[PDB]
């Protein structure tokens, strides 16, 4: 990589790894359509396996970006509309608090206080129904944003219903495969286990536990290479050949709501570029916030800092790109460490490259 890129990356990441005691980490910088990869430490401390460009990391919430794009693609195909009421896709949701809650609200965490986590006792399809039927909103829809897996996760499951495909088959077929993300998985197959890094929490090796709506909200695993390719696809969607996928990517970066200096897309979150670092950096763990509707939603704005933070019990990831500068970055680590530290590192790096 150009010495410049090499230096800013190493001088920023090296101290990060040491301060946060991160076991392993991979970073990709995408500059003008070219990726440069970097790796440090261990994917598996016990068996001394190093992190490589083929190491699979749990993306955690960064998976919501794939979900937002797949949903965006379903919209482009004419299969669903964000203005459709949720009950159109789950008519069994007859409890009246659901009247007025649209797929847009589910996708952008504005349904009225859907919880951060689906409860652990929710197993079966009927258990999920019961959870949503019994949930009591704190707010009318479209008034406040409360980050929630139970919200976009539900969006993801309904989004793929007209297609006939399961969420995983839709994702592989309409998103992963077309984008040639061949080492990106919702379920890691036995053949790829040798590359599946262990996450580390309190010194113990851990992998994400199965859970209701996990695939839709936080269950994707991927390599720094596929993730860099994911970033390039989002940086330049107009270069994607699949018509609906190209529109889907654009739809996921549309600004639907505003809170403070942040705009909510489908999965992706955005701020106007240039951004104040303390605006995105300090902008840390998930609170209840009033939202102003953007009527109609603003189409993807090239001068934006588009990003998504993500974590599982043992992994910490972050993705950010500036379309206008054809610049992006991916940081994958097998330790959930403070969000502000990820954003600060990403900012030092990207700001240095323009």
């Amino acid at each position: 990589a150009p010495q410049q890129i090499n230096d800013i990356v190493h001088r920023t990441i090296t101290p990060l790894i040491e301060q946060q005691k991160i076991p392993g980490m991979a970073v990709a910088v995408i500059y003008q359509g070219k990726p440069y990869y970097f790796t440090w430490g261990y994917a598996d401390i016990a068996k001394k396996q190093p992190v490589t460009q083929q190491t699979l990391f749990e993306l955690g919430s960064v998976s919501k970006t794939f979900t937002g794009v797949l949903g965006g693609d379903a919209i482009a195909r004419g299969e669903i509309k964000l203005s459709d009421p949720t009950t159109k896709y789950w008519p069994e949701l007859t409890a009246k608090q659901w009247n007025g809650i649209t797929l847009l609200h589910l996708a952008t965490y504005t349904a009225g206080g859907l919880p951060l986590q689906v409860p652990d006792e929710v197993k079966s399809s009927s258990d999920l129904l019961r959870f949503y039927q019994n949930w009591q909103p704190a707010w009318a829809p479209g008034t406040q944003r409360l980050y929630a897996n139970s919200s976009i996760g539900l969006f993801g499951a309904l989004a793929v219903k007209p297609s006939g495909l399961s969420f995983e088959q839709a994702m592989q077929t309409r998103v992963f495969q077309p984008l040639k993300l061949n080492h990106t998985w919702i379920n890691v197959p036995p053949a790829e286990e040798k590359n599946y890094a262990w996450g580390y929490r309190e010194g113990k090796a851990v992998h994400v536990s199965p859970g209701a709506l996990d695939a839709e909200a936080y269950g994707v695993k991927s390599t720094i290479e596929d993730m860099a390719r994911w970033v390039q696809s989002n940086l330049k969607p107009l270069d994607i050949n699949e018509k609906t996928l190209q529109q889907g990517i654009q739809l996921a970066q549309s600004r639907y709501w505003q809170t403070g200096d942040m705009y909510q897309g489908l999965g992706w979150e955005m701020l106007d570029w240039p951004v104040n670092p303390d605006s995105i950096i300090n902008g840390d763990n998930l609170a209840a916030r009033p939202v102003k509707a953007i009527t109609p939603p603003t189409p993807a704005v090239r001068a934006s800092w588009v990003h998504k933070t993500g974590a599982t019990g043992g992994f910490g990831s972050y993705v950010a790109f500036i379309p206008e500068k054809e610049l992006g970055i991916v940081m994958l680590a097998n330790k959930n460490y403070p969000n502000p530290a990820r954003v600060d590192a990403a900012w030092q790096i990207l700001n240095a490259l323009q």
